[PDB]
């Protein structure tokens, strides 16, 4: 995984954001992209070799794990930070096209209409937050536990198959969310920094 | 299986027994005890070596082939044939010790304590044909079928088992089950000559 243009985009955005937005950024790069790429993408890099389930059915262990994780903690991850990265690059994108604009006039900052972006761009990031949060709590929950019951087909009747890893799993489940949660926090603490 | 001191007991009662009780005897020779050893006794070769179960878990097959097949149907055969031809050797028994009496009192057929005694015959006999039947019937039926689904411990939740050449063993149970039900007709037969 390449996050170079991602990053070189944000770290435009940094030099055009508020302090506290500032913080969230370096979150994102810090707690989030590069725990990914260190940590956790190793951690789940074995889960279905190192899948297994108690039965001679073929296919029966493909299936089950596709059912026990429809989506890997780790994309879901990767999909949660280039969304709330887009509401960023989309106030970037105003800022840039007004000075392009300003340096036109020329030849023939959080106020106005930028600060009315700036602060869409705050509660897009808030709800896309909160829905990636509260996805994975319907999806997964907040743990994954070793044992996991399947009856789809063709298993037969009902087979104990037993996932990779799961707590150190859970370990980085749990440090996302907080992660997550801190950012929902810095969100808030602008809007009412930009509201004060 | 060397049935050759039953067999010569039982036609030392062949010398002393009633048309229908020769023909009774016949019939347990040439159709329960030849059979057996001709036919069943192959049928019933591989009943463990070729019954499989879709697990992977070590002992499971073992508990499944004891579970469904607490006792093999040939065991219960051999026992059968055994114990519905011990009332015979009993009235042969006390056949010989009159006939022994005999000789002594010179020394210094089927009245009297000696018709008790056959009619005895004929009734335990009869009771434990009957037992045997009923006792088929309440621990396997008159099929097997080629499934059998176990939860037996180690298995892990419900494991299906295929069982070695269900229906010529449902053949052979039906042919077993017909000669055991001939067997109690001639019986049957039996006490009404006599009563009659």
């Amino acid at each position: 995984g390449d996050w170079s243009f991602l990053g070189r985009l944000l770290e435009n955005a940094q030099e055009h954001s508020t302090v506290i937005g500032k913080v969230w950024l370096t979150v994102l790069f810090i707690f989030r992209i590069l725990v990914l790429g260190a940590a956790a993408e190793e951690v789940w890099g074995d889960e279905q070799s190192d899948f297994t389930c108690n039965t001679q059915q073929p296919g029966c262990e493909n299936v089950c794990y596709d059912r026990a994780f429809p989506i890997s903690h780790v994309r879901f991850w990767v999909l949660q930070i280039i969304f709330v990265s887009t509401p960023t690059l989309i106030y970037l994108g105003h800022v840039l096209h007004l000075v392009r604009m300003e340096e036109k006039r020329k030849e023939r900052r959080i106020a106005g209409a930028l600060l009315r972006t700036y602060v869409f761009n705050i509660i897009f990031k808030t709800l896309f937050e909160v829905g990636f949060i509260a996805g994975q709590y319907f999806l997964y929950g907040f743990q994954l536990k070793p044992l996991y019951r399947c009856d789809r087909w063709p298993c037969p009747n009902t087979v104990d198959c037993f996932i990779s890893r799961p707590t150190e799993k859970t370990i980085f489940i749990l440090f996302m969310l907080a992660v997550a949660c801190v950012s929902l926090l810095l969100n808030v603490l602008e809007i009412y920094h930009l509201g004060w």
